[PDB]
């Protein structure tokens, strides 16, 4: 079956080292400013919806400003929508004239500009690509969604698979190195009996094509189930691995590198009525919790129809970056800690070092259930002040002089041996 290349293994380890990326959902739906699902939610006719492209002009778009504001947060990569459910391509494809260059007065390939700036600025580029299409008539038979977009013709599914293959080829050919392909949407056909099989979705052909073009490119698929052979990362939508508070998960944690995706406000695409952006404290803690469960955090912003990133999102990214300036070594380059997440916080680890991230504790002591490795020292990460501890065969007890500050009271524990990997 699938044995991943060595460049692919390095790519997985670098991805886990990086820990933090930014999601970008941008399209012509940003004009309606009611979320990226508006075409299906309001049952918009595909022709009338497509008429919006000839008025799309994000005049204030600036790839350099975007990538700079994201880099400033500590994030190391950007995952951007190359084509979402509405079928509109945000790059210069030759498989359809329904794209940013040919169908709008903007006439610019924004994915190419962003790739150039990511190269220049040391940020890796990941591409989201939708298996689901609400406009094309060769997406036949239909799944659960999209029955109200006014399609009145049928094509062959083979033609749609060819279309996807050629678009994937283009994206892996004209834009430099691509960190990952992020498939989404096959959950649409989970109503038919064979709706989540690799053969209906042509997954083996597609994955093999991807890895032939760029063997170090990682593949993830947001299907919410057990990863298919060929995927290089596992995705959890709006939940940490092993949690299901949002109801879109519940699948077993595989052995692939893990990534949790989340929105900074409540919606992926720009939504003018949704201005409730999570606080900087919440976002820092979300990243720390992700890292403590051995997962990356892919945090989303939805660009405005004038081309700017929301100002509040840029503020949050800058404040997260101020925090990262001090604490990134306790997150980036680490893995999930030997003590798994607890109500008080989490732990990350690197070599012989265990970082204890105390996120939610008002007592002045903390029990760590870990034994068999001589603890040789404990200090506060920032101040370097020493932390009193008692170690025995049952575990470790840390005692604090003050009881802890927000948003993260971090202790650095140094052990004699190891730290293990479960
Ligand atoms: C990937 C994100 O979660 C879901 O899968 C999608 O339906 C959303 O539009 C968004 O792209
Ligand atoms: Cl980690
Ligand atoms: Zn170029």
């Amino acid at each position: 079956g699938y044995t991943p290349s060595a460049d692919n293994l390095k790519a997985r380890e670098t991805f886990q080292d990086d820990k933090f990326g930014i999601f970008i959902h941008w399209g012509i739906y940003s004009m309606l400013a009611d979320g990226e699902w508006v075409m299906h939610n309001k049952n918009l006719n595909w022709e009338e919806y497509a008429k919006l492209a000839s008025g799309f002009y994000p005049a204030k778009f600036n790839a350099a400003e975007w990538v700079a504001a994201i880099k400033a947060s500590g994030a190391k990569y950007i995952t951007i929508t190359s084509r979402h459910h509405d079928g509109f391509s945000m790059y210069a494809t030759q498989q359809s004239d329904y794209n940013i260059v040919d169908a709008t007065p903007f006439k610019r390939d924004v994915i190419h500009e962003l790739a150039d700036e990511c190269r220049k600025q040391g940020i890796r580029l990941h591409l989201y690509y939708s298996h689901l299409d609400w406009r094309r008539d060769d997406y036949y038979p239909l799944g659960r969604t999209g029955k109200g977009t006014g399609r009145t013709t049928q094509g062959k599914w083979e033609d749609y698979c060819a279309f996807m293959n050629n678009q994937l080829t283009e994206l892996l050919t004209n834009y430099g190195l691509i960190g990952a392909i992020w498939f989404d949407g096959m959950w649409d056909k989970d109503i038919y009996p064979d709706g989540m099989t690799a053969k209906t979705w042509n997954l083996n052909e597609q994955y093999t094509l991807i890895h032939r073009l760029q063997p170090a490119c990682l593949i993830g698929n947001n299907h919410h189930i057990t990863p298919f052979a060929g995927e290089d990362i596992q995705i959890f939508e709006r939940d940490l691995p092993g949690e299901n508070k949002a109801g879109l998960s519940g699948q077993d944690i595989s052995r692939l590198p893990l990534e949790t995706c989340e929105t900074m406000n409540g919606m992926w695409g720009y939504k003018i009525t949704d201005q409730d952006y999570k606080s900087t404290k919440i976002l820092i803690q979300y990243l720390v919790k992700a890292a403590g469960k051995n997962a990356n955090l892919l945090m989303n912003v939805g660009p405005q129809p004038n081309g700017e990133l929301p100002t509040v999102a840029v503020q949050r990214l800058r404040e997260m970056g101020e925090w990262m300036k001090i604490y990134a070594p306790t997150i980036q380059g680490t893995r999930g800690g030997v003590v798994t997440p607890r109500d008080w916080g989490v732990t990350t680890q690197k070599g012989k070092t265990l970082y204890v991230h105390v996120l939610n504790l008002d007592d002045k002591a903390l029990f760590l259930p870990y034994a068999g490795n001589k603890l040789k020292s404990a200090v506060e990460y920032q101040s370097r002040k020493s932390v009193r501890f008692i170690q025995d065969r049952d575990g470790i007890l840390l005692k604090f002089t003050d009881k802890p500050h927000s948003p993260d009271y971090v202790l650095e524990l140094t052990f004699a041996n190891e730290l293990p990997l479960n």
